């Protein structure tokens, strides 16, 4: 009845928060390991003394000096103890490229994978599902997690659409026009060290959308063009299913993220008391808004490299990811990010093919930096 | 499989919208009895032209008072839908009960007036909901285990009486009113309230109800995590129809799905229980069980008959129905018999028509 949960990201958002649950829950789960990169030490070590585990790893080659009682340190580090640590669940909330080769252990293992880590899947692709048994994968984000419940409602041909909820971001409303010459700052987006900036202008550029439109079709097997998006500014419901009778169901709760993360470690158990419920004492309304899709085409560009398939959905992030530093930096304007995605999509034909190893996911990577950074440069 | 339906009530607004399912389905349904009150007679002999369907109830082979009931005990079905108006229901859902097929239950009346009669009838699953509200609780179910369900929440139009006052009701005619003259009094939804306990076997004090004017959300299922599961469509039928008949498959085409190129506002307000206490008097009434239910609708209809007939003004529809369950102490013992449910809603009617005649 106790599943053995490795974190992987333990000091970030998700994996404190899902400590949290696991503490609040130690009938159901027990901490069997914890991963985090070398800048976040001081955080893990007061994890170690405060959860009283042992089994912990450095996921990269940083904090060279300080290790010496990490039983696992150095560049692939998180995926060792992966490897070599006997669980029921692998929580991955790494960011970025140190999550890939921790997702790929996990599902060898034959745990579960409660996956936070979008570029597993947006980068990774077939990669990553090729090791994965159907439902070994379950999401944590709050809108696949919506989806993954909505699907309950019917068998899978009885399926007509998905339908991801999007708050709207910042520029909700405006025009081309209004958004030629938008600030960095003005997207909520105050340049720093951390990602919060560069998910704060994905969320303003609608590329994290984009995105989860990606994921979302990779985790469900649902055609891209059945994949909807709806504008709904209260994120309220976090994404709906519509099957082939007209039928709609919706998942629905405040925003809390103990919700889908209790979920996904206990899946397909739900974890009693983990998020407040929705309450209907106040008078309240949910609005839904069509996406503008000339203003905002990020969305349709994933679709897009989501159809042409393999590595080039990698390619759509990595793309993103310099031509957004770009954009951060003064270098270029707001409707240049999505400008420069297509460019070098256009020119990426011969990263279609689906990736053979992770090393062919790194390549299509590298050569998309190359691409943009070749963009940025010319204008 | 191809699935066999005999229709009760053919002729009503749920009858003719399941022929239609019926009709645009072939491979899956076929309709093999139709029943009748009598006022929509072309309606009825026009399904016959069209079906060509004569085993039917009202040469016609079944006649009388007890048609419907003898149409269901020698009709080879997998599915009997009674789409019947009140006390006309009660028997042919036992005797489709009897025959151990499908009852897609449309009739409030047997549920809420049987009770635990109509529940021993039943064998587990054999009654599907054709209610939107009880469909979308059951596909809303879908999302949990029986064990991690918190809360069902029932959505209400909330009427067309929504905001009104006390003083505000006092002078609302027959036609102001337009089952829709239940909605407007939220009756309806105290009806509901009992038909979820009955059919799905939770607690009164966790089936809450919200006022959703729109009714696009047509109920939701609240589970222990905090996770809210809601059943969405535009305003259709024949949606919950084909869920009823194809139990647990969907029906590809059934109704329109929610469309989301056009912007809309989808609204929850607290009901209004001061005005409107037909929900919380439904509550004691279930809570106190037996024949209760019963008597809180046989009270109703006799109020409402009398509305309907200019003898009483709107407030005095559920204020009979609160004197009248608050006079029935004696009726909290469980039905043995059918009898017994028309025992109590006689006893209903007559004190009902007392109040009436009383004011
Ligand atoms: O199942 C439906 N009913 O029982 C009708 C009454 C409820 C209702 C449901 C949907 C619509 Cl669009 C309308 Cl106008 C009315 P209620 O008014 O009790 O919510
Ligand atoms: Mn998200
Ligand atoms: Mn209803």
């Amino acid at each position: 009845g106790r599943l053995r949960v490795v974190v992987l990201g333990s000091t970030g958002s998700i994996g404190t928060q899902a400590l949290q649950v696991i503490a609040d829950n130690p009938d159901r789960f027990e901490v069997v390991g914890l991963a985090a990169g070398g800048a976040h030490l001081d955080t893990l070590l007061r994890q170690r003394a405060q959860t009283g585990v042992t089994n912990i790893a450095v996921a990269d080659e940083h904090a060279a000096q300080r290790v010496g009682d990490i039983p696992y340190h150095g560049s692939d580090a998180a995926t060792r103890l992966v490897e070599q640590t006997e669980a029921d669940v692998v929580l991955n909330a790494l960011v970025g490229a140190l999550g890939l080769r921790p997702t790929l252990a996990a599902l060898k293992t034959g745990a579960r994978l409660a996956l936070a880590n979008k570029e597993s899947l947006v980068a990774g692709g077939s990669l990553v599902l090729r090791a994965a048994r159907p439902g070994q994968i379950v999401p944590v984000d709050s809108e696949h997690s919506a989806l993954a419940q909505c699907l309950r409602g019917g068998t899978p041909d009885e399926v007509a659409k998905l339908v991801l909820t999007a708050s709207g971001g910042p520029f909700r409303g405006w025009s081309a026009a209004d958004l030629e010459h938008v600030t960095p700052e003005q997207a909520g987006a105050h340049p720093t060290w951390s990602m919060g900036p560069m998910n704060t202008l994905n969320s303003a550029s609608l590329v994290n959308k984009g995105l989860e439109v990606i994921e979302t079709h990779l985790l469900f097997g649902i055609p891209y063009d059945r994949i909807d998006v709806v504008v709904h500014p209260q994120s309220i419901i976090h994404s709906m299913v519509t099957f082939i009778d007209g039928s709609t169901i919706a998942q629905a709760s405040p925003p809390d993220m103990k919700l889908p993360i209790s979920l996904a470690l206990g899946w397909p158990r739900r974890v009693s008391g983990a998020a407040a419920a929705c309450d209907f004492h106040t008078a309240s309304s949910w609005e839904f808004e069509p996406l503008d899709t000339d203003v905002f085409p990020a969305v349709e560009l994933a679709r897009q490299a989501g159809v042409a398939g393999g590595c080039m959905t990698a390619v759509y992030n990595a793309a993103n990811e310099e031509a957004a530093a770009a954009f951060l930096a003064g270098r270029i304007g707001f409707p240049a990010i999505v400008g420069i995605i297509a460019d070098v999509l256009h020119a990426a034909d011969q990263w279609a093919v689906e990736p053979a190893t992770v090393d062919d996911v790194l390549d299509a990577q590298r050569w998309a930096r190359e691409r943009a950074q070749r963009a940025v440069s010319g204008m």
